[PDB]
């Protein structure tokens, strides 16, 4: 069961990011900082901006609706994964202090996924839409399926949430659905390397 | 002879560490990361901080004065070797990212020294003071004397002495000019001192 995170800027939680996109309302979602100016999230999240990346606000380490400890970063370029998975890179502008999103937080470590196997314990950490706005929540779960670019795990996760292994490395990006995530396999990794030259794959 | 190391974060070089201590000036020495929060260096290097470990800055895999690719870790506790040898452990605090020094580089392997013999080829690798600041250099040499805690070789303070397997067999501390270089030999007594203080020490 889910537990709220309160020290959102400490340890591996600081790269977990809250996404806000206005529309007669708003869509929210989750993502994870992975590069100097880059986060990962879903295609169906960035699609909410209707082609206009500056409609997307990204709040790394957001703690609640009135506590954005790292401010916000506005989207600059949407880079969707060419393959048929719910993955996109969002490139964000520097903030109103000309700091870079990869400088105010530590970019997450991506897992090579050489050791990832079913029955492994994982966590999914992000901003569930059934909780107060921009509150970070971590759920514990178990990998139950790995195939191609699909990784399923064993309640629900918020669109774009990073999936972490026991080493606090990102093994996948939750996209919906058991729960489904985008498995960061070799093809996904090369996509990341092609676009995020400082990507940290361990 | 001796050659500059440029890819200081690759292979066994990443644990080699540059040490900076302000004193109307500064003193610089060398050391080697051997645990999660621990480096080995000389007594006469840590003595430069005048009792205050926070005066010591440790830069693992330092490449030059303007290039510290693994940043800096600040001294937290000085642990001298109880015996009469120029050896100290420096425990360092986490960095501003709360990373431990043994997580940012691979801690060096220590030699059990069961096979170490005279005439064996070794390297001495560190940050000599006759070279530009924080530049790492490797020096090839030959063991000529082993006795007690004393290991001497032909060819600096705190530089690890590596065998052919890239294991640390000693910690350079000096010598007598035009005669021999001296290191602290990591013998069974030194080895046990390391175990008593460095939980994750790696001796092979």
């Amino acid at each position: 069961n889910r537990h709220q995170i309160f020290n959102t800027t400490q340890g591996h939680y600081d790269a977990v990011s809250f996404i806000y996109i206005p529309i007669g309302g708003y869509m929210s979602g989750s993502g994870v900082v992975v590069g100097e100016n880059e986060i990962l999230t879903n295609k169906h999240v960035v699609n909410g901006a209707k082609g206009n990346p500056r409609n997307i606000s990204v709040h790394p380490s957001a703690k609640n609706e009135n506590d954005y400890p790292n401010g916000k970063f506005v989207g600059q370029e949407i880079i969707p994964y060419p393959g048929n998975s719910d993955l996109a890179i969002l490139r964000v502008s520097p903030n109103e202090h000309n700091q870079h999103i990869g400088q105010v937080v530590k970019p997450a470590t991506i897992s090579s996924n050489t050791d990832t196997r079913i029955n492994e314990n994982i966590t999914v950490t992000g901003y569930p839409g059934d909780k107060p706005l921009a509150t970070m929540w971590e759920s514990v779960g178990k990998v139950v399926y790995i195939g191609g670019e699909e990784l399923r795990y064993d309640v629900g996760g918020n669109s774009g949430s990073p999936v972490f292994n026991g080493k606090n490395q990102v093994i996948g990006i939750h996209y919906g659905g058991y729960n489904s995530s985008v498995y960061i396999n070799d093809f996904v990794q090369q996509f990341l390397r092609n676009n995020i030259p400082d990507i940290n794959i361990q």
